[PDB]
RNA sequence: AAGAUGGUAAGGGCCCACGGUGGAUGCCUCGGCACCCGAGCCGAUGAAGGACGUGGCUACCUGCGAUAAGCCAGGGGGAGCCG
């Protein structure tokens, strides 16, 4: 959704990578946990390799600023 | 008493019906063939062609490559979709 690029474009020098360490951290939990809890999503974890994808595009944006 | 002496089928044949095994003929085709026209090179910014991985659960083809049944901009399209 449109959201994450309304307030990811601002975010310039070093707080975007940090910002996807635990984006990261919020999906390794829900890659242990698919074999006990289990049901509940199979929104989660496609929904979140999605919105690493378009917060690490713009990571790249904003250096070929740069180079 | 001297009779053409004859009616039986472990089994065999010919013909007529009724079923099995087999895959020819008929009718089709998302696949080919031969002539014509539009067109006619990619590559060390690393090619043609491949190995291995990627779906919540996956064996095999197709699509993609650690962002991996995908991401960001521009146009078309107008309604149901997650090969």
């Amino acid at each position: 959704m449109r959201k994450q690029l309304e307030e990811a474009r601002k975010l310039s020098p070093v707080e975007l990578e940090k910002l996807v360490r635990e984006k990261k951290r919020e999906l390794m939990e829900l890659r242990f946990q698919a074999s006990i809890g289990q049901l509940s999503q199979n929104h989660k974890i496609r929904d979140l390799k999605r919105q690493i994808a378009r917060l690490l595009t713009v990571l790249n944006e904003k250096r070929r600023q740069n180079a």
